């Protein structure tokens, strides 16, 4: 079936727990093997390390810059950037996931987990999954945004990888 993968998060160096993720490869397979990958490292890079470094409370919390920590850079594992996939999953509510961007077609690596419905985001991300687990652990990362974006604390994902 559909990918499980985690996220294991700190702030300021302390454990908050593990974010459980589903992705939906029967509707985005090139999108969720992606994001499957880059949780694994296995091409070499991916997610360990790296920050969530635009985090907006009542919206979103997103990570994935793992090349610049700030939001310029990231990239994928076909090339720095690639198509996207389809719309056809929506910006429901609380815990979907799907990829940030910088205009059509210009997915990378960044994502975010959606803390509310962001229906407007319809048509112009790709959503490729949502939260199975540790909702809990998003809110506390959304409690350490702000209105910019700019993190209080420093929130990191110390471990990733693919469990199914």
């Amino acid at each position: 079936g559909n990918p499980l993968v985690y996220l294991d998060v700190d702030a300021n160096g302390k454990p908050l727990g593990r974010v459980v993720l589903e992705l939906k490869a029967d509707v985005v397979p090139k999108t969720a093997e992606n994001f499957r990958a880059l949780c694994t490292g296995e091409k070499g890079f991916g997610y360990k390390g790296s920050t969530f470094h635009r985090v907006i409370p009542s919206f979103m919390c997103q990570a994935g810059d793992f090349t610049n920590h700030n939001g310029t850079g990231g990239k994928s594992i076909y090339g720095s950037r690639f198509p996207d996939e389809n719309f056809t999953l929506k910006h429901v509510g609380p815990g979907v996931l799907s990829m940030a961007n910088a205009g059509p077609n210009t997915n990378g690596s960044q994502f975010f987990i959606c803390t509310i419905k962001t229906d407007w985001l319809d048509g112009k991300h790709v959503v490729f999954g949502h939260v199975i687990e540790g909702m809990d652990v998003v809110k506390k990362i959304e409690s350490f945004g702000s209105k910019s974006g700019r993190t209080s604390k420093k929130i990191v994902i110390t471990d990733c990888g693919q469990l199914s």
